[PDB]
């Protein structure tokens, strides 16, 4: 079945890529990097992120797999040594799909939308960052700090985690807002805690004075000018993973942070 | 319809209780404190917690209402002044039910189960608190600290919040584990972050040496002796609230912590 | 005695400035904004910061006073209403000096030094921020995160505080390092806690790959290119405040954050 | 010179103790466990703490040494293998003393004082912990939470650290107050940050309703009844360490938490 493979582009990963394509040739898997059904990423979670964004308009039609040739990532949860086995099962099919939820960011000025697999962050360009925070059309706080991070479930082990966010199991359809260094006094008062929103809640940010912001989607950082609204909601689209064995998420969490 | 009313027992709340019963008499609402269908709590969230536990084996059959005669609580979200209106709508019916998820704690030695509306905490009796933490039969960390807090969604604004937990919207069926003062070194290593578990995940705690613990369920604190396991999971039972108007949770969060 | 007065430049503060100069004329206080002995700042702590930096090469020879025409600052701890009294005592002299410690930042490429009254921060320009941290020539950690904040004692109620830093009483001659969003895994491991250094300790930062950084001294933000070292130490210079009455620091802390 | 040696009392440490005494016999060091001049502790920091408290009325007259037969402690910073060298230099003298500051806790009801090397903590007995906090006779906050920890400089790597306290270099004469799980709302408002006090500041705690508390001094936990005041200040007494080589504190910090 159609397939494509992306590489971190160092020596170790380019080699492993050519050996996989050859093994795929020993079945009749048609390489197509235009309409693949299976997208294999080789290197690190960053490489995987790029694989996801390279194909984010065909999400409902692709199964992604991560192979970490550096250290384990959360998306790249295959060692190189397991490559030949991968190719094998990947050919026979009879594999299962798991879907993780995604984050839609909408930026009104026209109107542009982004899909994040880790998180969408907002900071200020130059001046201090001051936005009013609106939850389902309800004014909640006036945030003054360094910025805000909206994380997916699988993104909570990433940036979110470093911001003191909670770690969330990916089957939960939600989004998590973490503060970045809010000032807090009788004047300026924010909630502090990470907030965790369900499906269909719209978290909307509204600027007070400066209208320019730096928006980051999975480490891509766009500068946006003359901003009127940023809207976060849990996306309707989901990413699909090819699952060949049990690698529970909490097991994955353990190996990356405890031992 | 059958009903009962609980009081904080200070002067302000006992009065408001008698005036509500009289107004109920002006309809024909039968007071029954043995099999009520509607349980009204008057005072603070503590009073409400007690109302919930007084009737925790008939949860599937009761709608609770909170009236705060002190400061707003999260469960007691009615001012006294609105009492006469309450009685009124409470009589005609045609009100809606909202259900919040609950937490089951199971303590094996026989075996005892508890239902929490805020959270179930564990501390040590005397000695240091050391348990191994097991997630769906997966050894995750060996925790050494002051203790652990497992919070419901609606409990995340309570103890959980003070432990740096995330605030969670109550429609989300989950449970949140917050650490209490873990020691962290090359020897002892815990995750740090609040962890947030879905339905059907069982978080199980297993003692290393000392076997005695102080377990707290909604501020009730039992000492347990010769403990073999503590098991947390999202309960199948839910609590039901009578809803007469919109008081969104995030609105409720705003009023209690921001302004 | 020679004196000068700086203004936030809104209407309220310019007026108060002219009325003070007139009152000074009713004594014979020579206005000199080139070699003042007394520097009065009118507006907010920001205005005061600017007053300090406008005269940072004559620190050993100036007493600063803050008047807050907005909300109380930590440096601007005089209400406008007290202005006429201020002028009065300011004329007779017989006032006491308090000195707060300062922070020297040294940036080697030539070599440039900065004096901070609040803090010196470092972030990355574009890429991720990765420096090795060296304490008295001892390699301590390899920090990978958003950045680092080195705060003075009186600066600990400022940025430092929002970064989870400790609040420090200003008579203590020290400097405090707070992390900004470190990544932590088996690979990358930082201390986490705020660190608090004494006099004569040199905290030195050393870049790993990217050599460009954004350095902030009291909210002035310079971009520095081809950086070889950043060195923090407690400065030998001190700032002097004119003290006319008791306004203890902890009292000051209480009014700004508790009530 | 007079000397004594304390043991964790497991097999490894009792042996090492007898071999040191024999080596001391090969000089003429008089063993005296009543008036030693040198107190050697063998095991872990806990063992060392006990050695300190066993001799806390002769502090101005004893040099302590720690040997860790488990893992390195902060006070037990000698490996067993270095024992014979220790004995040697310990005999010739010509060693240097370093002194770390200590914490005095005063508990008025009569009046009892305690000396801590790590920290003095306060919790409640049964009920919720509510004290007013007074700094040099200035009412600062009304704390409602799980408790409070007052840490020495060298204690900041201990409990203090787990409470989010800052790590402090021991030459700094100060004390650090960390909160334990304060509730924070418009009603109850505490500072949050660790506070760091200098010499001569008296931090005094005053109970609101319940008067019983559990006070912990270096993990000794006394229950105190009918309490009127707890007073913390930096002690006039200091502990003295025998220093035979450079083991800088920050180096010590690195080895225990980073690598
Ligand atoms: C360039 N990245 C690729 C990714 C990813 C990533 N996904 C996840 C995930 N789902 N769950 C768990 N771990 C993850 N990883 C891991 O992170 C390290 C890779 N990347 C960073 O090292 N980046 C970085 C950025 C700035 C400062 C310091 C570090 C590896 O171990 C990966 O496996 C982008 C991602 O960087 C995160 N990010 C941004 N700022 C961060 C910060 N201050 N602290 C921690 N993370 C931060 C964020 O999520 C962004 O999308
Ligand atoms: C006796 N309580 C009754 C309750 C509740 C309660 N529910 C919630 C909730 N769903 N969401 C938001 N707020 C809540 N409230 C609010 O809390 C204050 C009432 N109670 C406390 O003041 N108790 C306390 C206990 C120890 C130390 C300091 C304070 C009011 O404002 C209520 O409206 C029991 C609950 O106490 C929580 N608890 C325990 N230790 C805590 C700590 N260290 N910090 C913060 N909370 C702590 C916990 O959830 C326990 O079940
Ligand atoms: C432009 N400032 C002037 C100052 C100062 C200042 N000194 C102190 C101090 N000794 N002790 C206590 N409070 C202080 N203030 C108070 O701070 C508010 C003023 N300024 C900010 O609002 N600035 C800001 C910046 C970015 C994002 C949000 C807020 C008033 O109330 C002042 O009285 C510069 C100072 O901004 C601090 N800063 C930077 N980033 C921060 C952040 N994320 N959170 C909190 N502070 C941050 C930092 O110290 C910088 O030097
Ligand atoms: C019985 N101890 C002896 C001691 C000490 C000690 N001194 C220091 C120090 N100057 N600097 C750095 N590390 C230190 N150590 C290290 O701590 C571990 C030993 N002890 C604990 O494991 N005790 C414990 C208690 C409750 C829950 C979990 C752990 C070793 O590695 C030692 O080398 C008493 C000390 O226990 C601290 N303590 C209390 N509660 C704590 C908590 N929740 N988290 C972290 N520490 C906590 C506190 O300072 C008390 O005095």
């Amino acid at each position: 079945m159609k397939y494509m493979i992306t590489s971190k582009g160092d020596e170790k990963s380019d080699l492993l890529r050519l050996n996989m394509i050859a093994g795929f040739g020993e079945y009749d898997m048609e390489y197509d990097d235009v309409e693949p059904e299976i997208v294999i990423s080789i290197g690190g979670d960053g490489t995987f992120l790029s694989a996801f964004h390279q194909y984010e308009e065909r999400l409902d039609e692709i199964a992604f797999i991560g192979i970490h040739t550096g250290h384990l990532g959360f998306y790249a949860d295959w060692r190189p040594a397991e490559a030949d086995k991968l190719v094998k099962l990947l050919a026979k099919g009879e594999y299962q799909k798991v879907s993780y939820p995604l984050l839609k960011t909408t930026v009104k000025y026209k109107e542009a939308t982004y899909l994040a697999l880790n998180e969408s962050t907002v900071k200020s360009s130059g001046g201090p960052f001051v936005v009013d925070v609106v939850i389902n059309d309800i004014h909640f706080e006036r945030f003054r700090g360094d910025g805000l991070c909206m994380s997916t479930p699988s993104g909570t082990t990433a940036y979110n985690k470093s911001l003191g966010g909670a770690l969330m199991h990916p089957s939960i359809e939600a989004m998590q807002l973490t503060e970045m260094a809010s000032i807090n006094n009788r004047v300026y008062r924010t909630i502090g805690s990470p907030l965790v929103f369900p499906k269909h809640h719209v978290v909307s940010l509204q600027p007070v004075n400066d209208k320019d912001f730096q928006i980051s989607v999975d480490h891509l950082s766009i500068l946006h000018r003359d901003v009127q609204e940023i809207r976060y909601e849990v996306s309707a689209k989901k990413i699909h993973f090819a699952r060949f064995r049990s690698f529970p998420f909490w097991r994955r969490v353990h190996d990356s942070f405890i031992e």
